[PDB]
């Protein structure tokens, strides 16, 4: 495992987590790296799991070699640990139309900062 890249993509399958708690957690973790935006959906599978989706855009690029470096806990019981997959947004935009339109989602979208326009 190995990610060295400003924008991730990250997937927590089966994943309950809030998208703006998760996301304003992700903001402290990313914090070396110096975040400046992030869009967080929990897509809903047709058989009705959750998966929390998460753009970030950091702008610093960022190494991440703990495969388990952005792991979260829940702050009510049960008090599950939620596992990502990490891997490089390869294209911001696209990974944005898949977070924020492709996915079904029935609660909000959370967003924090301005999106970058990545070259």
């Amino acid at each position: 495992f190995r990610v060295y890249s400003k924008y991730l993509f990250l997937t927590y399958p089966q994943c309950t987590l809030e998208p703006q708690y998760a996301l304003d957690s992700l903001r402290t973790l990313l914090n070396k790296y110096e975040p400046l935006y992030i869009a967080a959906v929990r897509e809903l599978h047709e058989d009705g799991s959750p998966h929390l989706h998460v753009l970030v855009q950091n702008k610093l690029r960022a190494s991440i070699t703990n495969p388990n470096a952005l792991n979260l806990r829940m702050d009510t019981s049960p008090f599950s640990i939620f596992h990502p997959n990490i891997q490089a947004a390869k294209d911001c935009n696209q990974v944005r139309d898949y977070i924020t339109k492709e996915v079904d989602s029935d609660v909000n979208t959370a967003e924090w900062g301005t999106f970058v326009a990545v070259s």
